[PDB]
C-alpha cells in the first residue's frame, strides 16, 4: 500500500514545481519590492505551494490565512461562502496577494477578491500554481500562473482526493480504479 | 451588594421598553408579511432586545447571529472588523433585518450593512432599540428606532460596562464613582 | 398565513414562561450572590430564554456565547462538535452557568460541560427551560430545570422547525401537516 | 532593501533543514504506515515546516489546521487559548500528529495536546522542527525533534518578528539594531 501505486501518470514532478516556484518567487519579489504585501492562502490546498513560493520570494512580506465553507446552493452559483477564520489583520490599504493551488470554477476566489476590494484593499492580485480555464464559471484570470493544465482531476502538492494525497511532492492523475 | 445601587438614574424603564418593543414588533410584522426575512443580531449587546422584539413580531422569520472583533486602530477609522462567526445561511436574495441594541458611531454597523449588500442581499434594514445619532462617525440611518437618547454612556438591557450590567431589565446611567 | 394557525396545541404559554423565568432568576441570583459567574448560551435556540432569565437574575454576571456545528457521525455518538465561535474570555477559575433552551440527548451539552472542566472551570452548572429525559443518550441532568416535558417535538421561544417559529412567545406542538 | 542584511548570523541553513526534514519524514512514514493519521499544523508559524515535512512523508495521511489567540494574561499561565478555527474533522479515534515550528514555553501546545486527548484521540504525538527546552514553562516533550536550539530568539522558515521574516528559507538571528 503505497501512494505512488495509485497514480496513473505524473503531470508535474517535484523538480519542475520547484523550478516554477523559483521563477514565480523572483518575479513576485521584484513586483512587490516597494511594499510589504499581505500574502493570503485559502486552506487547505494552497499551503504547500504557498510555503515553497514565499521562501523563493526575497522581499519583506506578511502571511495570513482564511478558512471558508460552502453554504450549499448559494456557493455552487455565486461563490458566496461562510468565513470560518477571517484574516488576523485589516485589509484596508494593504496590497493583497492571494496564493492558490488551483483555479477551476473561480467562484469562491472571485467572491474573496471582491470581498477584499470591498474592504478597501490597495490592490488584489492572484498567484496560482495550476489554472484550469476549462471549468471557469466566472470571468476570473490569475495575475501570476505557474502552469495551465487540462480539465483532468489531479492530486498532490496540496490537492486531495477525499483529504488524502495532499502530501505528495508532485502533481499527477489518479488511476480510475481509485475513485469510489 | 446589588447593581441598582450603582445606577444613578433610570433613563428608560422596563415598562417603557416593552411598550415600544410591542409597537416595533407589530410594525415589522406588517412590513415583512410577504417575505421570510433573516433577522440578524450582533453579539453580545443586541441579544436582550432581539429576544423581546421577535417575541412581538408575529410573522415568519429566521434568526441568525454574527460575532466580530476590532483590528485595533483600524476599526476606529472605517469600522472594518474581523468576522469571528459568520452567518449560518447565505445572504444572497434574502431580506436582511439587523437587530441592534444601540447605534453610536455606526462605524462597525455600516461595514456590516454594506458587507451584506456586497453579498447580494435583496434588502438590508436596521432596527435599533436606542439611537445615539450625536455620536455618528459615518452617515448611517436606522430604519426602525425605539428611542433616541442623548449623547451619554448608558447601561442595561444588553449594554455593558466592562462586561457587566447587561442583565438589567432597564436602561440607566451609572454613578460616576463606578468608572475606574 | 399566520404562525398560530400551524400550532395544534400550546404546551407553555408566555405567562407561564415568564412566571418560571422569574422563579429561576431569583433562585440563581441567590446561589450566585458571592461570585460573578460567566453565563453562556449555545446558539441559536437558547437566546430568548437566556435573555429573559438573566434580566430576572438580580446579581452581577457576565454573558458569553458559543457556536458549534456537527462533524457528522462523531457528533451523533459522542457529542464532539466543531467550535465555530469560542468564548471571548478564559474559563479557568470561572463559575460557568450554561443556559439552554432544551436538553434532549445531552450529547453536545455534556461535551461542552467537560470541555469547560478541562479548561479548569471553578464550577459548571446548567439551567435549562425544558428537559426531555426521554431522549437522553448520556447520564446528564440539569442543575436548574424550568419544565420537564414529554417526548414530543415542540417549537417556539427559541426552538425551531427548519429555522422558523423561534420567535413565538410560547411553546407548542406543530400540527402534523406542517412537517415535510 | 533586503532581509539578509537584517540577519546577524544563520543558525540553521536551508540545506541543513531539508536534510533533517528528509530524515524526519522517513521516520514518521514508517511509524504511521498502518494508520491514516491527522496531521495538524498550528498557524501561522508551522506552515513552512509542515509543507516540507509531509512532502517527505510517503504514507497516507490527512491534513488539517487550527488557529488560536490568547485571552490576554490568562494564556500566559495555563496556556488556555481561544479557538478561532477548530479542526474540520473529529478527533475521536484518530491518531493525531501535531506539526510545530518551535516549542518554547509549551504552554499553548500542551493545552491543545490534552484538548485532543479530551476529545478521545487514539494517540497524540508532536513533531517540531526546533526545540527550545530551556524555555519550558510546563513539562512537554516532543516525540520527534529536528533541531534543539539554544535559548535565543530566532526567525525564518515560519518564525516571525512582528509578522515578517517568515518567508526566509533558513533559520537565523536578527541583528539587535532591528528590535524596536
Ligand atoms: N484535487 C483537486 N481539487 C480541485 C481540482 N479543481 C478544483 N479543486 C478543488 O475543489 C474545490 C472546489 O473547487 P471549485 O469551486 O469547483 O473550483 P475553484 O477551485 O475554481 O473554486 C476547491 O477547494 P476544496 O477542495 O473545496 O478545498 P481544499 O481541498 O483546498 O481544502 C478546489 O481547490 C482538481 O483538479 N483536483
Ligand atoms: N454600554 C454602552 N455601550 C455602547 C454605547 N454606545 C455604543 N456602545 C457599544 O460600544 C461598542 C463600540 O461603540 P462605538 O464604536 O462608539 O459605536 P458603534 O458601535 O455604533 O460603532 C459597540 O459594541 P461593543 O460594546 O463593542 O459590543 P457588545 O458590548 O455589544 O458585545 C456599541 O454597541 C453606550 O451608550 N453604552
Ligand atoms: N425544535 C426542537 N428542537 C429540539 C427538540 N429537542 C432537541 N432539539 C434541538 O435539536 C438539536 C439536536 O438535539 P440533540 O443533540 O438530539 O439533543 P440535545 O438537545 O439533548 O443535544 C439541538 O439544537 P439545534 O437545533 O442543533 O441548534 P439550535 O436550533 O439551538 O440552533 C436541540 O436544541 C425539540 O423538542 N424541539
Ligand atoms: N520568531 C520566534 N517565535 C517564537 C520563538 N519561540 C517561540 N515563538 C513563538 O512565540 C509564540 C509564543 O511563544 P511562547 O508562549 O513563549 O512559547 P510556546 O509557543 O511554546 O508557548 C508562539 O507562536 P506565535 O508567535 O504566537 O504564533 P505564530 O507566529 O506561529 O502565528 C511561538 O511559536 C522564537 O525563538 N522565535
Ligand atoms: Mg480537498
Ligand atoms: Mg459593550
Ligand atoms: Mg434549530
Ligand atoms: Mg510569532
Amino acid at each position: 500500500a503505497m501512494m505512488n501505486q495509485d497514480i496513473e501518470k505524473v503531470l508535474i514532478s517535484e523538480e519542475q514545481i520547484q523550478e516554477k516556484v523559483l521563477e514565480l518567487g523572483a518575479i513576485i519579489a521584484e513586483d512587490y519590492k516597494n511594499t510589504v504585501p499581505l500574502a493570503i492562502g485559502v486552506l487547505k490546498g494552497a499551503m504547500p505551494f504557498m510555503a515553497d513560493l514565499l521562501k523563493r520570494t526575497d522581499t519583506y512580506l506578511e502571511m495570513d490565512f482564511m478558512a471558508v465553507s460552502s453554504y450549499g446552493h448559494s456557493t455552487v452559483s455565486t461563490g458566496e461562502v461562510k468565513i470560518l477564520k477571517d484574516l488576523d489583520t485589516s485589509v484596508e490599504g494593504r496590497d493583497i496577494l492571494i496564493v492558490e493551488d488551483i483555479i477551476d470554477s473561480g467562484l469562491t476566489l472571485s467572491y474573496l477578491v471582491d470581498l477584499f476590494k470591498y474592504r478597501k484593499a490597495k490592490s488584489v492580485k492572484i498567484v496560482t500554481l495550476l489554472d484550469k480555464p476549462t471549468g471557469r464559471k466566472v470571468d476570473l484570470k490569475a495575475d501570476y500562473v505557474g502552469f495551465t493544465v487540462p480539465h483532468e482531476f489531479v492530486v498532490g502538492y496540496g490537492l486531495d482526493y477525499k483529504e488524502q494525497y495532499r502530501n505528495l511532492p508532485y502533481v499527477g492523475v489518479l488511476k480510475p480504479s481509485v475513485y469510489s
